[PDB]
């Protein structure tokens, strides 16, 4: 029997199959098999080829992706795709008319389009081009311009800027159609006085002079972008007149200082909900805006507003939660931290004050997945008191106490981690367990939660894994001060609790993180355990999430304290286990995990012989406002300046004398600037500490290009193996 | 028994003593001692104290340097010193009156001045501030503004842009007083269309990285342009501006891109100007006379001196300096002869051709002084050792009477001299650099009598007798019937029966020389003494001081023979019985780093490992003046093919055969970090693993105290590992 080797991991020799589908109605869904796009009936399982992979053989461009209009009539061909940041990019587009079997050839969508999206019904298009918004009521009709103010790196209409893209919307898009198709709401961003990060991009050998990349990026404390909201009426567009935009002013509690627009959710055809958050993320407001057919304007009755405060920490897991509106848009449901700081579901009625908790307990609700008039379906880590497990639940809207678990028992030994995808109106649902066994895709009717069929069992991957000495995962918990904190171990094949093994500590450790879970990974850690017999361990300590505010907020205004502290205490416990050679304990982490890995190696605990830190953060003034200020406040003497400076990696350099440290960073990192690792290395040199390094030309935070990804794991494997006297 | 250790190298435990004097007339010099400035009498040797080490204890500023006026009356005080490039910087200046014994506080020189200079006689000042030239006739008086066009990073008056500073003048200054103090000649640089090198500077507390921007022509890019001006300082109105008379380049230059590469005043009214075509194989020397009548300066086309070259470029790194006889009507300069050896040549203004006054299989290194009877020069004639330097004189009245002034002084200890003459050369200080400890002595020119010893380094010698120092061998091998010299730093108690690891120390750039007789205490010393590594260097094809046939071997084909030859030399060292061919490393810095890369990437088979510090990776990345000299232009009609065939990136597959360590500073304004960034990327892309280290905010020199200590420690760890050393 062969082991799970580094090549296996880098070459992706053992692939996980997936069943990713798109619900197209209350009972159909699309699925792409062999580059053929098929429609499926959910009740019966029958299918028809909707678009045959042969269809576009003579197109003249590699087609990167596709989007089909809600009403099945047209399809968008995305090509010439060029990636910008995490979510943002630009591309070329073409539209194919189905019931005509041809390409619309005039009023073509412009090249270098930054965003496109169908109205939720029919076949309208909104697109963003040169930071300006455009609308095509019909695919071959000339589009109407919505905004004229757009300017590169300065004014953003309909798309986010760098920090809203990354920290607020987790999307490039800033465009929300009304469920109807009538209204197109859009955000607008002004970065006029936001400071630029600048770095060299070397590009192909053939480029003589390096290019300097300039990106508006507010470092913690810096001037943030400002934001405006507008709603356009897409029916009354004059080919003759400029479309007129109605602005929705932020609440007064917001305009008294820096604030972010943090959520946009349409409730009815004529009601829109806007959520806002203060620059100090202590305090958010939900506005509710109704449309006046007489006026033509939108009004956010002040008395309607819902206010969300937190005194122990910040608001939300990462942001104020999403509202789930009932059909008549007169009520809605929202995840809220309860009186014991455990996150639960709340029932809100519009024009009533306060709210009602429909769930409670020492566990947390991850998400609301579907609403009907009888049932709310949600995900949570309640089952078997395991914070790292996930299940599908429904609660009777008529009787809160009548809560039933849909996923808990389907395969209790293979599946303890599910996510879900419902059809419109919630007739059917696809479940997806990620572990601890192989991933399993199942379909279900909602009427009597009966299993219709298996969609993907990963039988093939299972077969392969037979011939391989796979490692196992333990998932237990230690006790620190009469509290449970969870941990996972990727044990080597043929594990023996008598023999001593070297242990690599895998950390991320960031606010609301979770590294001990029941999901099945094939990763580097897998190779390390299978082939090199290394026990790779992860631990969720103070500040980790999904265990209520007590734990997750321990770290508030104090990054680089308990979570660092606890990665170390955890290690201690781990030597006390009779199979850990404590002379061979490494640590390593990426991004936030790298900041932590560095603070650990620099603490002097003596526990760790070595570690790697990949694209770490080194000083919180170097990271972005929205994320950093969320946990740290502002870096001023009036706020939290002291701990900002007490919490840097540079100030710990001396102790790095005690360990072999490897430091890695991509030169093109637009997120955690190479700066951060530059300052780390300088501090080390300025104090005479040897250490090892490796920079990656033109790689970003992900160091995810094929070559680079191969190279970095290779380099890191060499380092760990050397550090462990491994053959 | 102790060895020369890394800590010794880095903490400067065994200090070389020096003797740096500043000739201030024909028979006195100046010398710093307990931070006391002494004046010494050359003939007799007596000294008195010229500046008390207590004079400015109340200055409220750390003094960087001093500069005494020609006439002895005033002294300049450099403080607030801020380094820029290799020669340029800024500082504050105060002028101290010696007769009055006080600080002139009227019409002071501005903070952030870019350059200052006394006239050659008298006590005039020329300074450059905000890229404009100013002139103070008297210390206390208002300055006069000569230029008005100065403009940061665009218009340079009286100072050089980046590439002139580094590659052309080896100086920030572009001002040249006439011998009188009457005329001020300056040059002017326009970098308007010169592209910018951009990089980050991270610095300290600083939230956003700073982006640095330097006009910097890479190979083939738009070069700066140059103009030349002369001003009459005697006639400066406090009311009207200052007329600057322009001298224009010859027409054989204006056709296209050219450089002003030399400015030499011959007399009070004759200026010598050298110009060089951007294709550096042709240069014109103009001779320009003043006209008391017309004011203009005229360069008779009739009397131009023209230099061409078929086998290479003109001069060693540039056309050579002319040394005019006092009357200004003849001059001497070093010129390649019929068999391509560089000897001294006598030129008469208005007569064709020149007359060689020296010949032979060796070369003149430089012309040191000129008197009515003798010309003094340094050469490597003695013993036919190209890596030796000796001082000579030749009787102007009989070219065949040539006297060696240094050879026999101490033939054992002293085979490498430099010289410093007094104004007029009644005396000279000889300076010996090896192979023994450095020796500083003084001599009278009258009949070359030895006057006294100045520094003999006895202190150091005594300290070193306690340590197991390495010895140095210096020899040659023959390849294809040619002698190629090399040296080795050999471990103490060296035992030819034993086997040693061998580290090839490489530079190897055109006209370089790594095998000489100089005495050094450096990293290679520690490697040999403590770690018992043989550190070797080899002067192969392309190296200097041995005639054009070797030095031009590399013309338009950089990254070929100098590399091949480095490789062959290492083969030849294995052939010698004391090398363990299983442990043979290679390292170099700058041009050395590039060569070290090409070698490692040759799939030679010979090198187990190597380190490259701030290497070049492809020649288009490097500066125009330097690169276009050896390579021509990177165009299809010129030498673009070999530009393309001579990069490091293209040899990346071959590195899967070596342990490679690549190092470079982030703020390297000279060899841009770029070059390394492109190397690593090529290695990532082909799957080759390799070690690396960057240095935040270090330049080409990586010479800050911490950075310096850090890299040498790091590089030692690497070499010890590569050689399995305990
Ligand atoms: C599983 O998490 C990881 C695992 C491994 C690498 C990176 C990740 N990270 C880190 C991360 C991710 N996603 C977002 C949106 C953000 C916040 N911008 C962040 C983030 C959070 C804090 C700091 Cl200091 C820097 C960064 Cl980049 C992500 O996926
Ligand atoms: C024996 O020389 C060294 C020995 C050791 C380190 C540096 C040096 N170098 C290299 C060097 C030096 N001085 C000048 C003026 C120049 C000209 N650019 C250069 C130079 C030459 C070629 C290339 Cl590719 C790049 C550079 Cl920087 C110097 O001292
Ligand atoms: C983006 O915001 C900037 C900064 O507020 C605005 O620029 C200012 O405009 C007003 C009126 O023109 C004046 O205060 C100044 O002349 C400008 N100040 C600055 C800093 O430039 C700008 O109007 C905004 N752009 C948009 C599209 O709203
Ligand atoms: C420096 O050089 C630049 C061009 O290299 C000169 O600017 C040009 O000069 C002409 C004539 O004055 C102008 O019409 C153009 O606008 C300029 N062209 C460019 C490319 O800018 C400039 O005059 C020179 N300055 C000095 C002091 O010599
Ligand atoms: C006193 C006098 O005339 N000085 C002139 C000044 O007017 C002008 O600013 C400059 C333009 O080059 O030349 C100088
Ligand atoms: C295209 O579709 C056919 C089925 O009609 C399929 O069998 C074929 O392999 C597909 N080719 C691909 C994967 O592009
Ligand atoms: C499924 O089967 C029925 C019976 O033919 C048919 O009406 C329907 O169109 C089929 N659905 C799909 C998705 O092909
Ligand atoms: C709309 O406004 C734009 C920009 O202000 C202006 O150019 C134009 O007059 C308006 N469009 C039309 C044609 O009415
Ligand atoms: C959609 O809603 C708006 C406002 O409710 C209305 O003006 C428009 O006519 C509606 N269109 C449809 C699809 O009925
Ligand atoms: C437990 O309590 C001790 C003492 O109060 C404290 O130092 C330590 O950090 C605590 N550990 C945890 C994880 O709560
Ligand atoms: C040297 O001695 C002579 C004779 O005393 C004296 O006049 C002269 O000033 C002395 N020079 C120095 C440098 O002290
Ligand atoms: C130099 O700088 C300092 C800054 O305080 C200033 O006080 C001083 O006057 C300056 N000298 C000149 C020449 O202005
Ligand atoms: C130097 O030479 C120039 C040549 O024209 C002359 O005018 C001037 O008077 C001389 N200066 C001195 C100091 O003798
Ligand atoms: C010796 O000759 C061969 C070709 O005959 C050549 O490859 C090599 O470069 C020569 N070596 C030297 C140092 O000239
Ligand atoms: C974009 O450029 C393409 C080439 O990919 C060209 O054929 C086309 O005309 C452009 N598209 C539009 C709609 O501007």
């Amino acid at each position: 029997r062969k082991t799970y080797t580094l090549t296996d991991y880098l070459k992706n020799t053992y692939r996980l199959k997936l069943y990713s589908l798109r619900w197209i109605s209350d009972h159909e869904y699309l699925y792409k098999q062999e580059n053929n796009i098929l429609v499926f009936n959910a009740e019966y399982g029958n299918s028809s080829v909707f678009l045959e992979n042969s269809t576009f053989d003579e197109f003249g461009h590699s087609i990167n992706d596709y989007s089909i209009s809600p009403d099945g009539q047209f399809i968008l061909l995305e090509y010439n795709y060029v990636k910008q940041w995490r979510h943002s990019y630009t591309a070329s587009y073409d539209i194919y008319d189905l019931n005509k079997r041809q390409l619309i050839t005039e009023e073509r969508i412009p090249n270098n389009t930054q965003w496109v999206t169908w109205s939720p019904v029919g076949h309208k298009l909104a697109y963003v081009w040169n930071n300006d918004i455009y609308v095509k009521i019909e695919p071959n009709l000339p589009s109407y311009r919505i905004t004229w103010t757009g300017k590169e790196d300065i004014i953003y209409n309909g798309i986010t800027d760098w920090v809203y893209e990354e920290e607020v919307f987790s999307a490039y898009s800033a465009l929300w159609w009304s469920p109807n198709g009538t209204f197109l709401a859009y955000a607008q961003f002004n970065d006029t006085e936001v400071p630029l990060i600048e770095y060299s991009f070397y590009s192909d050998e053939s480029l003589q002079y390096p290019k300097t990349v300039r990106v508006p990026y507010p470092k913690a404390g810096a001037v943030n972008p400002t934001v405006k909201f507008f709603v356009v009426n897409t029916d009354s567009l004059s080919s003759v007149t400029n479309a007129t935009s109605i602005q929705i002013t932020a609440p007064a509690s917001m305009l008294i200082g820096d604030h972010y627009l943090c959520d946009v959710t349409w409730a009815t055809q004529e009601r829109i909900s806007l959520q806002w958050l203060r620059r100090i993320q202590n305090y958010s407001v939900m506005d509710i805006c109704d449309y006046d057919e007489s006026s033509g304007r939108w009004n956010c009755l002040v008395a309607r507003q819902h206010i969300e405060m937190s005194t122990t920490g910040w608001v939300g897991r990462f942001r104020p939660s999403e509202p789930h509106f009932t059909l008549d848009g007169n009520s809605f449901y929202k995840i809220i931290s309860n009186e014991e700081g455990y996150r639960h579901i709340c029932y809100f009625q519009i024009d009533k004050k306060d709210c009602t908790f429909i769930t409670k307990g020492t566990w947390e609700v991850i998400g609301i997945e579907a609403l009907t008039s009888d049932y709310l379906y949600y995900i949570s880590n309640e089952y078997k008191g395991m914070p790292g497990g996930r299940n599908l639940y429904k609660i009777q809207l008529s009787d809160y106490t009548k809560v039933t678990c849909l996923s808990c028992e389907l395969n209790p030994e293979r599946c303890q981690y599910y996510s879900v995808s419902f059809s419109k109106e919630a007739k059917y649902y696809q479940l997806r367990c990620s572990g601890p066994g192989l991933p399993l895709y199942t379909l279900h009717s909602s009427v009597n939660d009966k299993g219709l069929r298996v969609l993907e069992d990963n039988s093939a991957l299972d077969k392969m894994l037979q011939n391989v000495q796979m490692p196992s995962k333990k998932l237990d918990f230690i006790i620190l001060n009469e509290t449970k904190f969870w941990y996972q171990m990727i044990l080597p094949p043929h594990f023996d609790k008598s023999k001593k093994y070297p242990l690599l500590l895998d950390v991320y450790a960031g606010p609301c993180s979770q590294k001990a879970d029941t999901v099945f990974r094939l990763n580097w850690a897998t190779y390390l355990a299978s082939t090199e017999n290394i026990i790779v361990a992860s631990f969720d300590g103070r500040g980790s999430g999904y265990q209520g505010d007590k734990i997750m907020h321990a770290i508030n205004r104090r990054l680089g304290t308990f979570e660092v502290e606890d990665q170390i205490e955890a290690a201690r416990q781990f030597s006390k286990m009779g199979f850990v050679d404590n002379k061979r304990i490494a640590i390593w982490g990426w991004s936030y995990g790298g900041y932590v890995t560095s603070m650990v190696l620099g603490s002097g605990s003596g526990v760790f012989k070595c570690g790697i830190a990949v694209a770490p953060v080194s000083r919180w003034e170097y990271y972005d406002s929205v994320y950093t200020e969320r946990y740290m406040g502002l870096p001023t003497p009036e706020d939290n300046l002291d701990h900002y400076r007490n919490s840097t990696v540079m100030s710990r350099a001396e102790n790095f004398k005690q360990v072999e440290y490897l430091l890695i960073h991509g030169t093109a990192d637009d997120n955690v600037h190479f700066q951060q690792s530059a300052q780390i290395s300088k501090a080390l040199v300025d104090v005479g500490v040897d250490f090892q390094a490796m920079w990656y030309t033109d790689e970003d935070h992900g160091i995810a290009s094929s070559t680079a990804h191969q190279h970095i794991y290779t380099h890191m494997s060499h380092f760990i193996k050397q550090c462990f006297s491994l053959p």
